[PDB]
């Protein structure tokens, strides 16, 4: 044989392993439209109505949104609009209550319950009215038959729901 | 009630959904040393005997290099360094080779082989020896009762290792 | 050289692949205590108070009940019991409402809103009172600092409970 | 109010919690053919060719059997076969070898190294030749662009191979 030493400088010890990491996809909409009819006398909501573009998603990256639009997720071409129509306000008190409503997502459809957090009545500074409030909820992929192909592993069957409004008065 | 219109700019139509992502985890080790003893008549290893400080991992993260020398890892107080003592290299041709070893981790030994890749035997410009060469090779944590509280599902039970080596003639 | 001809009989074309499964933990407890205060004539829940002792779980497994136990999940030994105190209960109609209150998990508390359902109060045919009635919820494991050594991709940061209650009047 | 005791025979202190596990997939092929030419004075293979017919495979479960047929798997219809082809067999020893080979799964074909491991040469009690041995090896469904659709988070991309042969000469 023959003796050789190391050289460090273009010697690596090296290694390779697999591990998950489980993180949160946040999104919002850029493009949608609501009907919002309340009653800051008893604050109760009246009529809640909420058509959103799924074409308009933003989570923050750009070829994953693109993806969010074919056949395995939301099938834009095909269906459109994601709605939101309520069907019933249950006031808890003046800060909280149980809105429930019929979600439809790639035209199918399920009865949901939101928790209403009103933010806040107001009258604003130029005479006319204002509220803050928001709609919070945990709805099931599988409930509406949603990205069936994607594994309830890979990607939780649980979508969380956060709609925060500020909304002024008509006319 | 009363009717309001959405202000844009200030509403979210919002969601959160989690999801997993594999992901390699790639370190090498700073500080190590070794013994090799090669024939480049036979292209035959005769002797491969190296220590590796755990203390000097680098997985490109110092948060993580220091979490893998606590107890549910490497445990580098208790065991410093780990091992390899070649124990037999069968040779397949000039270029390639099975060199079976005992790899000790954590004070706990087992046999395993690696896939030497003679990189490239030499008589560098200054009349010295040099070679190159490399050994590949996958370990299974579970075999050296390796993070054991750690999941074979968060983290791989597979190691993949690649030894790439340059090296140079002694005195 | 020669030729071979299998013997299929003792023959294997063979394969192995690691897939995951999700799937739920179902577990009720053997032992427990309640306090049910309830006022049939504006159907409000007046105190709830219970006591599980961590001890009776079952989970229809003897060797994870055990393990459920130990210092990486309830530490039975230190803290044997899990509690809920009712704080408040506001009523949504007659057969709901919104409960929150003080669970405390090893030693550890967070006030929960849990769903009742009211399954029916009567009048039992002895002429004392009865009710049906159940909670739903959802906690976070990591609101309770627990299990923490195992991680949320493994086990489920959410655990989803039912409380299903018959019960009859004192006295 | 008025006052309750729980019915401990119809009352449920209840939890859901989910949870992975990763567990392997064994199946075999009841259907394949090979041809088998190996020199027992120098015990090294000449020519190896196993066709495996996909619509055979057998992971113990009839519902899965199916499903790997279809076009998120095997494409049975369109690619009704399997097939290995020996390019070279590297000798380490008489009773262990290096054997290169062209695998093709749903028409796509990438070279794999096999371990042979010679259960053991014998010249039968009839006077006939007869061989054991076994090929091991891993190979990446990512390689053979393989049930692409599915993640390598919920499936492995590894696969292990066990061949395990029994075999008699010719004529
Ligand atoms: O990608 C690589 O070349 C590689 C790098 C390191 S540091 C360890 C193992 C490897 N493997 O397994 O190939
Ligand atoms: O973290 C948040 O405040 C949040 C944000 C968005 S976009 C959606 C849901 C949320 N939830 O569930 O809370
Ligand atoms: O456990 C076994 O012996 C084994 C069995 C089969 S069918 C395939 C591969 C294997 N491996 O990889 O060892
Ligand atoms: O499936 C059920 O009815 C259920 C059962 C138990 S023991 C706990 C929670 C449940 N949830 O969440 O519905």
């Amino acid at each position: 044989m023959k003796e050789y030493t190391l050289d460090k400088a273009h010697t690596d010890v090296c290694f390779k392993i697999k591990h998950l990491q489980i993180s949160n996809v946040k999104g919002n909409f850029k493009d949608y439209s609501a009907v919002i009819d309340f009653d800051p006398a008893s604050a109760e909501f009246k009529k809640l109505d909420v058509t959103i573009k799924i074409a308009s998603v933003n989570t923050e990256n750009q070829t994953r949104d693109n993806h969010l639009q074919q056949d395995d997720f939301f099938k834009a071409k095909k269906y459109p609009d994601m709605t939101f129509t309520m069907k019933k306000y249950e006031k808890i008190d003046n800060e909280k209550g149980k809105m429930t409503g019929t979600l439809t997502i790639a035209g199918v459809s399920k009865d949901i319950v939101l928790d209403a957090e009103i933010g806040g009545v107001a009258k604003g500074k130029d005479g006319k009215e204002k509220i803050g409030f928001s709609l919070n909820g945990k709805i099931k992929r599988s409930d509406f038959k949603f990205a069936t192909s994607t594994s309830t592993i890979t990607l939780s069957d649980d979508i969380n729901l956060n709609i925060e409004v500020e909304a002024n008065e008509k006319e």
